[PDB]
């Protein structure tokens, strides 16, 4: 006597690279659920919770009127630390106040180029483009790319060989060094895939369980016509 509610979702930024892709449509799972339950007919409201790594889709919590996709890194009572150099994430559960294993592959160069206008000499990001392996554009960096084990949960990640995060920029949590976060009771750190492309909880805090939308299941579609896309998220 349960049911479970869907709805579509367009994927307008590539903050979530390579995993997911402008112009995917995905579909996603809600967390609140109906219970129907057995002597009575009644529809009890029962709330799931998002697992570590799970693709997320949620109202940002400066401006709820805009919803975003990133995956749900840190999860209550998690002591997250990124290290802006390797790239690299730390995580401690149930440090509110034991180190969990996160490995990660070689790099290997990805399959997007990212390309930059160059207005008055300097560079501003004008897209991503999918590049042979053997090819390269003009004013455009190769993305590197490896994969993140984020305790029982692999995904891939982008990162721009070029850049690194520039920590005074940070979101910086009263009592913390900058670039580590203790995550709050009922509430989440969310980061995107395309790493150096992702305004993140790294800039804009963390997302209270109450904004949180659903669980991305699927690529139900993809128009960048891509029936290739359609399936599992990778």
């Amino acid at each position: 006597v349960r049911s479970f509610i869907y709805e579509p979702f367009q994927i307008p930024s590539g903050s979530m690279m390579p995993t997911l892709l402008i112009g995917d449509f995905i579909l996603v799972e809600k967390f609140a659920y109906g219970i129907k339950d057995p002597i009575y007919q009644k529809t009890l409201i029962e709330t799931g919770h998002p697992k570590r790594g799970d693709i997320v889709v949620f109202k940002y919590p400066e401006d709820p009127k805009l919803d975003y996709i990133k995956r749900a890194v840190g999860l209550p009572g998690d002591k997250v630390t990124y290290d802006p150099v390797s790239k690299e994430l730390t995580i401690q559960p149930g440090c509110s106040s034991n180190a969990l294993p996160v490995t990660y592959s070689n790099v290997e160069p990805s399959d997007f180029v990212q390309t930059f206008s160059r207005r008055n000499g300097g560079e501003a990001t004008s897209g991503f483009f999918e590049v042979p392996k053997n090819e390269t554009k003009e004013n455009g960096i190769r993305l590197s790319e490896r994969k993140e084990t984020l305790g029982d949960v692999t995904h891939r990640i982008l990162t721009v060989p070029i850049a690194q995060d520039q920590v005074g920029m940070y979101y910086q949590q009263p009592g913390q060094q900058l670039a580590t976060w203790i995550v709050p009771p009922g509430q989440y750190f969310m980061m995107g895939d395309n790493r150096d492309n992702s305004a993140d909880s790294r800039y804009w805090g963390f997302v209270p369980e109450a904004n949180l939308v659903g669980r991305a299941t699927a690529i139900w579609m993809s128009f960048d016509l891509r029936l290739s896309r359609i399936g599992g998220i990778h």
